[PDB]
């Protein structure tokens, strides 16, 4: 296949934490993200083979999706918030990357990349 192996949703290896910036991140900011009309490209990995994208994992060698943040959130699988903020960075900076200005997937991307960041700005204190 053109598409490699999603990047893993669990590891009983991963060390784990829960913290209510955690809870904020999956109770807000990805429910928020998830509910957006621009949301479905983002909700799942990219398929490569269906979609017609021969050179997506030529260029993108660490992918990322909201459909794995969300699981990954369920299963709290992070340490901390800024583990989970940096997967909703590479997912945003991976479509800066491949696409081209003015591409459908780009201009999704910023609107949902502006929402996620004004509720980032009201990530709660660590508790
Ligand atoms: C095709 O590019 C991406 C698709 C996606 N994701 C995705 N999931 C389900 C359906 C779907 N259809 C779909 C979207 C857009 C288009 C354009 C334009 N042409 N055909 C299209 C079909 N797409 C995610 C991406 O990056 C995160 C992409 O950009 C590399
Ligand atoms: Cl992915």
């Amino acid at each position: 296949s053109m598409n490699p192996p999603p990047p893993e949703t669990s590891n009983p290896n991963k060390p784990k934490r829960q913290t209510n910036q955690l809870q904020y991140l999956l109770r807000v900011v990805l429910k928020t993200l998830w509910k957006h009309q621009f949301a479905w490209p983002f909700q799942q990995p990219v398929d490569a083979v269906k979609l017609n994208l021969p050179d997506y994992y030529k260029i993108i060698k660490t992918p990322m999706d909201m459909g794995t943040i969300k699981k990954r959130l369920e299963n709290n699988y992070y340490w901390n918030a800024q583990e989970c903020i940096q997967d909703f960075n590479t997912m945003f900076t991976n479509c800066y990357i491949y696409n081209k200005p003015g591409d459908d997937i780009v201009l999704m991307a910023e609107a949902l990349e502006k929402l996620f960041l004004q509720k980032i700005n009201e990530l709660p204190t660590e508790e």
